[PDB]
């Protein structure tokens, strides 16, 4: 469907978006930083498609305590204006807090899937011991995306904590690797996310049988997958930070999703 008339600042071809950071990967995938996108145009594009975003989180044992802040802040900053379906996987259904949600947003509690394919267009998978502090919207939606780990975004590949043992399916040699993605925030279309989760599950089963466990578990496999299946968008550390441990550097114009102290 055609976009309606819109009035906004004209993009300037001879004026770089950001001159301090890389905003596009070598395989032409945008790296999402504040200043690279006009959210009004993007909101229009995704709303015209009546986009539904599923947000999945696991809250087991004492982690159910993080749900209230997580959901409350998600209501203020996550995909506001769009259809959102929260999926909370927990071992304590009765412990899930009663959070008030805006219109067009719902929450499903699953006690511990084709359902995802028929319910949402995109799946966003994150850790629950976090809080949203600023805008996290449709600028992240794409077939497959990963997020730059805050501890290695400025490091050389040799420093990346990839699994280095050739006996592991998550193995990545010192001369390979684009970025080190953190397992705490990834997503994409339901189809691509299920392909990724299926691939990692099978790879971890193989390691299990071979008597080996990847150095950083699921994250090690996530990195191996994204190395071989390039993400169509990469999120900057604005999307995964810890102000207490890492402060607020100039390169980050916004701190959007952070660890809870
Ligand atoms: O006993 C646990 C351990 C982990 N988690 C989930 O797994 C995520 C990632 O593990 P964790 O946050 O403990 O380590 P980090 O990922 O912070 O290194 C947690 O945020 C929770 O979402 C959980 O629900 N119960
Ligand atoms: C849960 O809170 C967050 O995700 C915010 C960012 C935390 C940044 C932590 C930086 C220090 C290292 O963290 C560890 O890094 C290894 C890989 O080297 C793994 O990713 C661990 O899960 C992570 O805790
Ligand atoms: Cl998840
Ligand atoms: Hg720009
Ligand atoms: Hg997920
Ligand atoms: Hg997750
Ligand atoms: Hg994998
Ligand atoms: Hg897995
Ligand atoms: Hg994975
Ligand atoms: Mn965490």
């Amino acid at each position: 469907v055609s976009l309606p008339r819109m009035v906004y600042p004209q993009p300037k071809v001879l004026t770089p978006c950001r001159k301090d950071v890389l905003v596009v990967t070598p395989w032409l995938a945008p790296i999402v930083w504040e200043g690279t996108f006009n959210i009004d145009i993007l909101n229009e594009q995704f709303r015209l498609q009546n986009t539904t975003i599923g947000l999945t989180v696991f809250a087991i044992k004492k982690y159910v305590a993080f749900l209230k802040l997580f959901l409350e802040t998600a209501e203020k900053h996550f995909m506001v204006g769009h259809r959102v379906h929260y999926y909370v996987f927990t071992d304590q259904p009765a412990a899930v807090p009663r959070v008030t949600l805006g219109t067009g947003r719902q929450l499903s509690v699953l006690e511990v899937e084709r359902r995802f394919l028929s319910e949402v267009d995109y799946l966003v998978c994150v850790d629950v011991d976090m809080e949203f502090r600023d805008h996290v919207g449709v600028e992240i939606l794409t077939p497959l995306f990963g997020t730059l780990h805050p501890s290695f975004y400025g490091s050389s590949r040799e420093a990346f904590t990839y699994e280095r043992r050739p006996q592991s399916q998550a193995y990545i040699p010192k001369d390979e690797g684009d970025f080190y993605y953190m397992g705490a925030f990834f997503g994409g279309s339901v189809q691509e996310v299920q392909r990724l989760t299926r691939a990692c599950h099978q790879a971890m089963m193989v390691d299990q049988a071979n008597g080996i466990e990847a150095v950083w578990h699921d994250e090690s496999h996530l990195n191996k997958y994204l190395l071989r299946h390039k993400p169509t968008k990469v999120l900057s550390p604005e999307y995964l930070w810890d102000q207490q441990l890492l402060g607020w550097p100039a390169v980050l114009r916004k701190l959007r999703f952070t660890a809870v102290p």
